[PDB]
């Protein structure tokens, strides 16, 4: 029979709408097995609808008379702006995991770095030095602190993300500025260099800890605001496909009128 096909078919096109919105809103979240999902969804979605408007040749099913062309009509609205939208999900992929892998890099970077400028401010208490260098060590250590939760913030994909990854790019500016002014003698800020031994040996850790952050802030920069444009296009899949399912529905409930 051939009014089944398109019933059911119908009826199949709701659910993978919906599990369409469910993999979008997943993979806007970094997990990379949402991403394959989702583009099998779309294919799936894709083969269902094509051989429900021009006609499948395995089953020798007919093309969809004019009787439904005003349904129809609309669900392929409803559906061009479901397609494009998970396309650039899937073109955004690589680089949608790049930050999530690198962010939960720099999660365990960041604390060792800080904790260990704290360490620091313990030698100059230990061994003497004014306290400007000391409260300077501590902003440092508190300005990393800062940077971890502005990393935190870039990955929610929130109007937030593109603000804390500027902030993070500056913080880090400001970190790097401050740290080779204690690592040598500079005029900037008032940078006193410090003289203890093992303040500096701590510092040269800092350092090379602080190479993988002053390394991957314009990689933050140029692809959070791609994170947030994917968040965005999740939010617009799955508000365009709550509606396409009552627009299968109708189309569901036409097909099964005629």
């Amino acid at each position: 029979n051939h009014d089944k096909q398109y019933i059911g078919h119908a009826g199949e096109l709701r659910v993978l709408s919906q599990r369409i919105a469910k993999n979008a809103t997943e993979a806007a979240a970094g997990k990379g097995e949402a991403f394959k999902l989702l583009k099998d969804a779309r294919n799936d979605f894709e083969k269902r609808w094509n051989i429900l408007v021009n006609g499948d040749e395995s089953t020798s099913l007919p093309p969809s008379p004019e009787a439904v062309k005003p349904q129809m009509d609309v669900v392929q609205q409803d559906w061009d702006g479901l397609r494009k939208n998970a396309d650039s999900i899937l073109a955004s992929e690589q680089t949608v995991l790049s930050l999530h892998q690198v962010a939960s890099t720099l999660a365990e970077t960041i604390p060792q770095l800080q904790v260990e400028y704290e360490e620091v401010v313990d030698i100059l208490l230990e061994n003497g030095a004014p306290a400007d260098q000391v409260a300077v060590a501590q902003r440092q250590s508190l300005l990393a602190e800062r940077i971890l939760g502005s990393v935190n913030k870039v990955l929610a994909g929130d109007e937030n993300s593109v603000q804390a990854a500027d902030s993070f790019g500056r913080d880090a500016s400001l970190f790097g500025r401050v740290l080779k002014g204690m690592q040598e003698g500079n005029a900037a800020m008032s940078i006193s260099k410090v003289t203890n031994a093992e303040a500096v040996d701590r510092l040269n850790e800092i350092a090379e800890l602080f190479e993988f952050v002053s390394g991957s802030v314009d990689e933050i920069l140029e692809t959070s605001p791609d994170l947030f444009q994917v968040r965005e296009a999740a939010n617009n899949i799955f508000s365009v496909s709550q509606t396409l399912l009552d627009k299968a529905s109708q189309l569901a409930d036409g097909f099964e009128n005629l």
